[PDB]
């Protein structure tokens, strides 16, 4: 018979069907088919679905209402000559393929695992031209992640209900992300703004043009009065000083476009530019991807394929001109960045996509095109003025060539200092002192927390959104006005966990676990051994935590009154 191709959703099924001949039979499994439920204890093991004491034996079970889907897959499998597992390219997608193969049954030789980073004619063609085999190491890396999460969640939570409060949840990485928010909260609560002043001067050039300056030095030392008294004293001197142009430095400068997007940078840009939260961004990215408009949205690679670069350079040449095309392609640094699958498809032409999804595509499209255009050129000028023992400065910049900024929305800049030569005298018109106060560390946004997680090597493209989502509906942290606030229970739990689960809460150790998972995926470590070491250290932490506080156990959430 024909060949059976299995995907995770109706949308992917529809799009891929356009690139698969009649000798194929596309079918979506509609989400996961199997998964986990929802010294030792049977009740605990049964709920977890995994057994840490019996070499990690797991008990997966068909999801509700999926019993029908399995039957349909089997009957389709029998009539099929070969089976192609066309799940997404990440570790989760490899695991989903594994579950499908495991459920449908039959000899492994009957299966193939195709990989593609976008759903287009050529990508699907190449993907099925040389279909690969399921990679057990990647599947094991994904299961290891799931198992460790399940252990912390199901084993730490019961301790929290007894010690702190019923209903509380615990997350392996979730707890660490909350710690970051809590530390930021305490920094802000303890912040004491420092006072500092600035003095600007309005002057006139010999011709009569206006020239604004800021005082930079006094007696050849950084000028920064800390109060009104010191500034007035400075103002008194500046009011009587003779001003003259000390030096004029005119130098060409440039601005470079950013690299194409990756998961983390897309989330930050969409948040800062479009006001989209991480959940909205990733849900819309998925829709754009499954519809065949962009490359896979879970990635940390800024690489661009040769064809993709040729495609965009052709566009830049035809639509902007040779001055916007670099001599050679820009190479930023298997996987690929998040980009339009067809540069000739505009955001306005997308079908079945809501307005905000078109806005996200536009953001992705502009970033992609811009990253292959020439730098913007400016003529920067810096005027240094002398006034008695004071030194003042003025900065200006004139755009010479827009370059890559041409593909971004037109400007609503301000500057262009007047013409002046060394030795020119300036007439003082007015002095304007200003009081300022240092500000407290900025609060995390959903995307900027992801930025922090990535910086510390804690997240992963496939888990940033889930981490952000999970830490919220738990009463530990909350988002208000698009920013995170640590809740009191978040601080209470964080302190308890840092005290009794120091290793688990440590940033470097958590980052190291991500590395361990990568080692399992690359056959540099064995999953059950990694899990044994993890469980060994964990149980030690947990055993001590369950003890009374007088013997080092976790502190109860209470205040004992006489």
């Amino acid at each position: 018979g024909k060949a059976l191709v299995i995907v995770e959703s109706p949308a992917k099924a529809k799009t891929i069907n356009k690139y698969l001949g009649s000798d194929y039979v596309v079918k979506s499994s509609v989400g996961h088919i199997r998964d986990l439920p929802t010294d030792e204890r049977g009740a605990l093991v049964n709920r977890m679905g995994v057994d840490p004491w019996h070499n990690w034996e797991a008990h997966y079970e068909v999801l509700p209402g999926k019993e029908k889907v399995v039957s349909e897959l089997k009957q389709l499998a029998e009539k099929a000559d070969h089976i192609y597992l066309a799940t997404n390219l990440d570790r989760e997608g490899e695991a989903i393929a594994w579950h499908l193969r495991e459920v449908i049954g039959g000899d492994d030789a009957r299966y193939s695992r195709v990989v593609f980073n976008e759903i287009t004619k050529n990508a699907i063609r190449q993907a099925f031209n040389k279909p690969g085999e399921l990679n057990i190491d990647r599947v094991n890396a994904q299961q290891a992640r799931r198992f460790m999460d399940r252990v912390v969640g199901y084993m730490v939570s019961p301790l929290l209900w007894k010690k702190i409060a019923r209903g509380l949840s615990a997350g392996r990485v979730q707890s660490v992300a909350v710690r970051l928010v809590v530390e930021r909260e305490r920094e802000i609560k303890a912040f004491v703004p420092e006072e500092f002043w600035e003095v600007d001067a309005s002057t006139t050039t010999p011709s009569g043009e206006a020239l604004a300056l800021q005082v930079t030095h006094q007696n050849d030392k950084p000028f920064r009065p800390v109060n009104k008294e010191q500034t007035q004293a400075a103002v008194s001197l500046l009011e009587k000083a003779r001003y003259s142009v000390l030096e004029r430095e005119d130098k060409p400068t440039t601005s470079k476009p950013g690299a194409p997007f990756i998961t983390s940078t897309l989330q930050q840009a969409a948040s800062t530019r479009l006001g989209f939260g991480v959940k909205k961004t990733m849900m819309m990215a998925q829709r754009l991807y499954e519809a065949g408009y962009i490359t896979y949205m879970r990635t940390d690679s800024t690489n661009l394929s040769q064809d993709a670069v040729n495609m965009v350079r052709g566009y830049i040449s035809d639509n902007f001109g040779k001055k916007y095309l670099p001599e050679s392609p820009n190479q930023y640094a298997a996987h690929e960045a998040i980009r339009p699958s067809d540069v000739n498809v505009m955001a306005e032409s997308l079908k079945d996509m809501e307005a905000d999804a078109q806005k996200l595509y536009q953001l992705i499209w502009r970033q992609f095109v811009a990253c292959q255009m020439t730098p913007a050129k400016y003529d920067s000028t810096t005027l240094t003025v002398g006034a008695g023992d004071f030194r003042l400065k003025a900065r200006g910049r004139i755009l010479r060539f827009d370059g890559w900024t041409k593909v971004m929305p037109a400007l609503r800049e301000d500057r262009i200092l007047p013409a002046v030569n060394k030795g020119d005298a300036l007439t003082l018109v007015e002095l304007t002192p200003a009081q300022h106060f240092t500000k407290p560390p900025a609060r995390f946004s959903e995307a900027s927390l992801v930025k922090e997680l990535e910086k510390r090597g804690i997240g992963r493209p496939s888990t940033y959104a889930s981490i952000i989502s999970t830490i919220q509906d738990r009463g530990y942290v909350r988002v208000e006005n698009r920013r995170f606030y640590a809740e009191k229970m978040g601080e209470i739990v964080t302190d308890r966990l840092e005290e009794n689960f120091r290793e688990l809460m440590n940033y470097d150790f958590t980052a190291q676990m991500e590395n361990s998972l990568d080692q399992v995926a690359n056959h540099e470590a064995e999953w059950k051994a990694v899990l044994d070491h993890f469980f060994s250290d964990f149980t030690q932490q947990l055993d001590k935590a369950e003890k009374d506080p007088e013997e080092g156990g976790m502190r109860p959430n209470q205040m004992v009154l006489t």
